[PDB]
């Protein structure tokens, strides 16, 4: 497991998903071999949104080995190309170049040179599967002999996170240093294909590292890594594939199932009150399939005196290539704290100071009000022209929708709140302390809800309680109780 | 005099002429001025080439005050363009931007600023006439309120050197400061037109200025200042317009006059050791009209044991308006501890480290022996071109006469001889200690050498020793002695 992960000082390539899994072991893993290497080499760990090496830079603490945390251009640039220029090219070339990402495309190599020899700027390459960057930083290496030398002497490994979005320029690189420099390189990468790819990646390359690279070694992670033991063998039992993972215990008791007999203000006082298993002070969430189940059950408690928000799915709530960054142009929008820097920083690369501006002035004509639903897309469409990515006619309405009411702020909102209600499409993503959730929802003899309620079981990390609703819940946790010959695996009060 | 130039502490206007007045002033003026102020205000000295900035550089000592001794266009990119063009023009303006002189020429004010802001340069005019470095610099200024603030706050006087070559760009900028920032203005130049301007010459705008400025206190320089008296007296009685000027003296000592009765190499002995009015220690040269004049006398002193070196004048020593520059590539051709960099200080304006390599490798062609009088012609042409200053056609065969034949070396050696003789023509412009010349040269009854006996007599800067060969000559001094009633202007042994 993990334990073996993190012993391996060599080449290790991690099959990483379900989101979050591939954070903390990174961390641990970067701190850990900090601890075990006394001597003068340093790690150098790259991410390609500039959020993610934030995360990971808060994360470690004092970076005194010397260590690199920061974005796969930001690396490059600052480690390779910067330095070693003028030694692999000559006097001609400046080394106080600026980089702009959206403008001065070129078609070849060789025209890209002389935007930066004469035009003093490094621009981008034209076609989305080339990298100019990685391609000049990978040139300069073969070229300059003291920018082999020091890459040697500062990095013993590099980390390398969202592999699978890494072009072929980039990948080319990251092999380079490990064929030719040998630096151990740790790898972190989701394999399937998912929805969220940088505008070059090719999946194939990583695809075949873990086919025919015999100097990697392999690694996967557990989906449910944060979910406890108890939550992880209730949500397994539902999918027939997860079914062989879980082991039994010989005692259950993280997960709750309690006859919904009393009202549901009820059921809380007395989770709360009479048997203790749900503290008040730590965060509790509830379960529904539709807006009108959260609505009903949030007046309920209102009466009770209990206090609760309930954030609702959004339009943007949907499993598009453009729908992440989407919603934190809508945080950006709503939120007068969240900075444009903080926008930025979910772009992926390092962006400069200037072309922050530019991207500003874009978003600006989003912060006045009341100015109808075609200027939103028109703004729309001009921002990810910049950023040469086009978007999804559901997603530009989606987008729209979002802006024009009120009704979804509190989802983008930047303040978080203790008790809370979501519904099970509202947090597909982020994952909660302790939740409750009812059985009359899903249908479970024909599995039409099984995705759904595995979700919803997952999201609960230390204590999940659940109510039996329905009769033929409990009879397909009977049946399946006597397939696999399993006394207990829920904890009846 | 020049005890009444420097006491002035106001704008100040100078009229420099015959050389080396202007220099000499100047530095005595700008550290006469550092005693006298103890404030935090500092000066600024701008000349037009880089030679003549290290040139005052070194002969002030130390600059704690702050003083900038650089170039005119060096001064504007330090202390206007690069600080305060963010200032001036926002933050999308780069302060790290590289002045190319040669490339990227524009039409128009506004295509200038697309090259500075987007292609990261800061490139030339393409009228000769217009400068864009201060049509920017002035621009900067009353768009930036720091701008002004720190030039006021930095600087109490400017010091200016040749002013005619000054454009009117140039000229509006000075003006600006005086004008509106009330900034000391001190001014030096030639009122003539002489041979030597700077691309965009204008001399009308200096010449305005000492015809209709009330600000300005206007001087004048004399030609022979660095010659004593009695030398002065005798150079001056034989040009009408010069006869004024001098005032008679009841000894004279300097000038000596004695008859040629014995060989030329006696009369050297005994000036010598007989009378020990002329010092073998001291530098001594000896004038002859012709080039066998001249080594008739070498060859008969190498027989009494006297050594001698004779520099003959060079087909490049014409009144042209490139003989300068030409000259300073022919000791950079032929010298070899003659640096690259000590001809880019010859170049007008302060050449960047790419321009300066891409200079070097047009003269680097001429360094290769036996390639005939065709290449030559073309690599000057080259080098000049990139000077954007066409060529005299006898300018280009006097530059590659004298690269063909190792005869003109001497006149162009960076070595430096005691004892010499040079022809009246081959040291137009240098000035030497003690001179000795013959009368039977110079036709002083018609006036025909009377221009070349002037220069000759200039020459001497302590000692001028005279030989009375032409009855003619004698007469002539003691006619014009009778009209201005002299008893005695020279010292006869």
């Amino acid at each position: 497991s993990r334990e073996q992960i993190i012993k391996d000082g060599g080449n290790i390539l991690v099959t990483a998903g379900a989101g979050s899994g591939k954070t903390t072991i990174l961390v641990s893993k970067i701190e850990a071999d900090l601890k075990e290497n006394k001597t003068h080499y340093s790690i150098a760990a790259v991410t390609f949104t500039n959020k993610a090496a934030k995360e990971i830079e808060g994360r470690l603490g004092y970076s005194s080995r010397g260590n690199f945390i920061g974005t796969n251009d930001g690396f490059v640039e600052s480690e390779i190309i910067r330095p070693f220029i003028k030694d692999a090219f000559g006097n001609d070339y400046p080394d106080n170049f600026t980089a702009e990402y959206f403008d001065n495309q070129f078609a070849s190599y060789d025209k890209g040179l002389q935007v930066l020899k004469y035009q003093n700027i490094l621009g981008t390459y034209s076609n989305p599967k080339k990298n100019f960057k990685f391609q000049l930083a990978l040139d300069i290496l073969k070229k300059s002999l003291v920018a082999r030398q020091y890459i040697f002497s500062k990095y013993f490994k590099i980390f390398i996170d969202e592999y699978q979005d890494s072009d072929k320029d980039m990948h080319n690189l990251f092999m380079y240093l490990k064929d030719q420099l040998k630096i151990k390189l740790f790898i972190v990468g989701d394999p399937k294909q998912s929805i969220y790819i940088w505008r070059g990646a090719e999946p194939e390359n990583f695809n075949g590292l873990i086919e025919n690279s015999t100097d990697f070694n392999k690694y996967h992670l557990t989906s449910n890594f944060r979910c406890c033991q108890d939550i992880q063998n209730y949500s397994n039992l539902f999918n027939e594939e997860t079914r062989s993972l879980i082991k039994e215990k010989n005692e259950v008791q993280n997960v709750i199932s309690i006859a919904d007999d009393m009202p549901i203000s009820d059921i809380l006082l007395k989770l709360t009150e009479e048997k203790q298993v749900l503290n008040i002070e730590a965060e509790l969430v509830i379960l529904v399939r539709r807006r009108n189940q959260a609505i009903e059950i949030m007046k309920e408690l209102n009466e009770e005196g209990f206090n609760f928000i309930f954030i609702p799915q959004t339009p943007l709530d949907r499993a598009t290539p453009n729908a992440t960054l989407l919603k934190e142009v809508i945080k950006y929008v709503k939120n007068d704290r969240y900075s444009i820097y903080d926008l930025a920083a979910e772009i992926v690369g390092n962006l400069s100071s200037r072309e922050i501006k530019e991207i500003q002035k874009i978003i600006n004509e989003l912060l006045v009000p009341n100015i109808n639903q075609v200027l939103i897309n028109q703004v729309l469409i001009n921002l990810f022209a910049k950023l040469e990515i086009t978007l999804d006619t559901r997603e530009i309405t989606a987008f729209t929708e979002v802006m024009m009411t009120n009704e979804f702020d509190i989802a983008f909102d930047t303040n978080e709140y203790l008790h809370k209600i979501f519904t099970v499409h509202s947090a597909k993503g982020l994952e909660f302390n302790q939740v409750i959730i009812t059985a009359s929802d899903y249908n479970v003899h024909y599995n039409r809800d099984t995705n759904e309620h595995y979700v919803a079981t997952t999201r609960a990390k230390d204590k999940l309680i659940v109510i039996m609703d329905n009769k033929k819940y409990s009879d397909y946790i009977e049946t399946l109780m006597k397939e696999l010959k399993i006394k207990n695996i829920i904890k009846s009060i």
